[PDB]
């Protein structure tokens, strides 16, 4: 979930982190 977050741009997409 987190990995893919990070490919998804992470803080640049403009979406939250997975906890």
């Amino acid at each position: 979930a987190y990995a893919q977050w990070l490919a998804d741009x992470g803080p640049a997409s403009x979406v939250p982190p997975p906890s």
